[PDB]
């Protein structure tokens, strides 16, 4: 029923303490409303636990994201919209790890350059809400780090013990993804046989067979000539969790720096990116690579201010700007943002989020996304970058290794009536096994010279 | 004082196949020694939670270990197994885990050079949270401490009661530790040169440094040679003691035939007090695919040793069974030879491993249970003298160590005394070799290994 843990370390450098305290004294949107004394007790437990990631892996990610920023690699970021403790199981994790590897080999062939793989995993347990009371009149579900999905009042109370449950689930998952990435799942030939089974059994396989066959000949060629790292990420939302997981280490200049060891990279969402808020200030104090989500109310001028605050030393790949405009708005809204930022001399990664600007409620009462709109935003994103001569750096996608019925369309041609089949997401609709693979194939075509 | 963390009750996955479960049932119907006395319905509730969690290890890693252990049994590799006697939840921290991983990597590079063949590294880590006790009642009049998977070290009645929620807390700690071990072995510690730079800092600052300096300099010259010519795996292990934990962690994988693996570790061993030939622990080791070890003490007969080979290695797979000698330094040269002769004649290929710690324990006048470095060294040496004389392979060592400057074992370069023991005796059970004493042993066994 309950685990019991008793409460009964070296100080930070004086300047890092001052800066951390100042970041956390700024106002913060979307925080849990639990008591400060209970939060503090939970953070004290987390301050001594083994970290989810280590500094050397974060420094290595930074070097790989620098190549992406310079136009010599591509970033694939993907996973569940919301991880749940309930589905934090071996089959679910393996299914997502495999999906990401499958998409990555397809994208690598299309881009003709390395693909950096960042999973939404081992921490994606918190979400923001526009309304604190939902459609059933209950306090809103804010992810398993905060409260329960169950539609009852007791379940929806904010519960600080979920910080520690979140850590435990994150460690366990990350342990498995490390294991899985040094196993036979690694092998590029095994990973691509899955894609060819997908081509054989998919209703739209004829659309993708030529490209699947060409990839298979590239792999066999490589072998005829004599011839896996998955990073963890989540939205840095709950500051009690992120601050508890900070650790001091010597950074890429040999001086002690603060690393958030809850993940390798984190991003700041649309509702928490206040320029003078705690999330942006917290991002300025940590050594991790960071991303900021940019929606349709973004100005070129605010985008530059984010770049100058978050990438003050002009470190290629330290900052990612994640575009989510809507498929009908991206072609008009993005170019002015890109031009103004390019002119600063900084090298950010431009990443497309084709999911969050394109959501709508179906007549059957399910929030859903159409495949054609998702594809069209990624396409428009590539067009904006071709015209300006800039690098389309990656995609940020929400997916699952399960055959869910959540997003409309694809090869399966999922309808409004089919959405009830198994709509399993705890939050936003995921592209299923098939639809995620389809998009990787379509984006690989977009990447071709 | 303490916080209560809810154990989420989550949906079950498919059950294990019916045929394999029937066989597991027959096996666990045998009597099991040294088990927790918590209620069966509470135990069942916690097993059900553990049956659906992500595993600590995966099958492909275990079949890789079996391949490397096969090389050890054939005389082509050497086994290094070491870590804390008792892992605690309180010391399951980054610095402590990093100190133990580093110590293992430091010992392994020195042993690799001396043996002239690969060294397989198995940590006592990520699950060594349970132990037997001979005593009903300890010296304070309390129920005995049984390790963190069972009860608390603190000397009070409430802490000492058997708490099945500690099964789940043990899993969380094991998972978190393993995650860090995986990260550390693909990090800067992977560098052979970095690891041996710590060995040469050891030679520079040790009082006995002159004893190891020639050999340290030689290893450094070998690494630089390798570099001049143009030119990362640590496994988890523990004593399989608490069957509620080990059975909840069984998972299906494929010989080609469906099989159970214990995915709480890569390899497990059966101790001196639970190795009853007709008991549940040996029966459990029969059913699982993992490589296994059995501890063998002074009361072992060559005949009972042969009964272990026939129970635990029916298919004659080299390296599947490791027999772990712990005789006492004064008894090893007399007692071990006939056991080895009898086993070799069966035609099976076991790994012969030395445990020089557990046969050599004694209590000081100052009241601390401790071990003398000279007795520990003398048993590994006697172990090497036995195998040389029979023409068999001294397959590895099983040692209890830590990466901190503790005062638990007497002797070494620092010449730790009975008075020094009270400085920092930090073990939750047996006296461990500290950072320095561990390294010294590795250097001396490197000399033993030299051709
Ligand atoms: C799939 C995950 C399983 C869910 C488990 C839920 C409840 C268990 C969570 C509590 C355990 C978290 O880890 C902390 C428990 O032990 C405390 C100390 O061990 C950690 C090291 O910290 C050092 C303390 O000094
Ligand atoms: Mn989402
Ligand atoms: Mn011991």
């Amino acid at each position: 029923w309950t685990v019991d843990i008793p409460i009964d370390l070296p100080p930070l450098p004086t300047d890092l303490r001052t800066r951390l305290d100042a970041a956390l004294a700024k106002p913060a949107a979307q925080q849990p409303t639990w008591p400060a004394d209970q939060a503090l007790a939970m953070r004290t437990v987390l301050e001594s636990v083994p970290p989810v990631t280590v500094p050397s892996e974060i420094v290595r990610l930074q070097e790989q994201l620098a190549q992406v920023a310079k136009g010599e690699a591509f970033l694939l970021q993907g996973g569940d919209c919301a991880e749940t403790f309930m589905d934090n199981t071996e089959p679910h994790i393996r299914g997502n790890v495999r999906a990401l590897l499958q998409m990555a080999v397809v994208l690598t062939y299309g881009a003709s350059m390395p693909v950096v793989k960042v999973a939404r995993i081992a921490g994606q347990y918190a979400k923001p809400r526009s309304a604190d009371i939902d459609a059933l009149g209950l306090r809103s579900y804010r992810g398993d780090m905060i409260n329960g999905f169950a539609p009852d009042a007791a379940a929806r109370e904010h519960d600080p013990s979920r910080l520690v449950r979140a850590y435990a689930n994150a460690s366990a998952a990350m342990n498995l993804v490390r294991a899985l990435t040094s196993s036979g799942l690694a092998s590029l030939h095994l990973v691509h046989d899955w894609n060819r089974e997908f081509v054989r059994t998919s209703p739209a396989g004829a659309r993708y067979e030529a490209l699947a066959t060409e990839i298979d000949r590239g792999l066999r060629f490589m072998s005829a000539c004599g011839v896996a790292e998955i990073y963890a990420s989540h939205e840095a939302l709950v500051l009690d969790y992120e601050r508890a997981m900070l650790r001091l280490s010597d950074g890429d200049d040999g001086e002690p720096q603060l690393f958030d060891l809850s993940a390798h990279t984190v991003w700041i969402g649309e509702r928490t990116r206040q320029i003078d808020g705690a999330h942006i200030a917290f991002a300025q104090v940590i050594a991790n690579p960071v991303g900021v989500k940019l929606g349709p109310n973004m100005t070129p001028e605010l985008a530059v201010e984010y770049v100058e605050r978050l990438d003050p030393h002009n470190k290629p790949g330290r900052l990612t700007l994640v575009s989510r405009m809507g498929n009908h708005k991206v072609r008009d809204l993005l170019p002015p943002i890109v031009e103004k930022v390019q002119a600063t001399g900084h090298q950010v990664i431009w990443q497309c989020d084709p999911m969050h600007g394109n959501t709508h409620e179906s007549s059957t009462g399910f929030k859903t996304r159409h495949f054609d709109r998702i594809v069209d935003e990624v396409q428009g994103f590539f067009e904006v970058h071709r015209a300006l001569g800039t690098h389309p750096g990656g995609i940020h996608v929400e997916i699952t290794g399960e055959n869910v019925t959540e997003c409309l369309g694809g090869a399966q041609d999922i309808s409004e009536t089919d959405l009830a089949g198994r709509y399993e997401t705890a939050c936003d609709p995921r592209l299923n096994t098939q639809q995620s693979l389809e998009l990787a194939f379509l984006v690989a075509e977009m990447l071709r010279d």
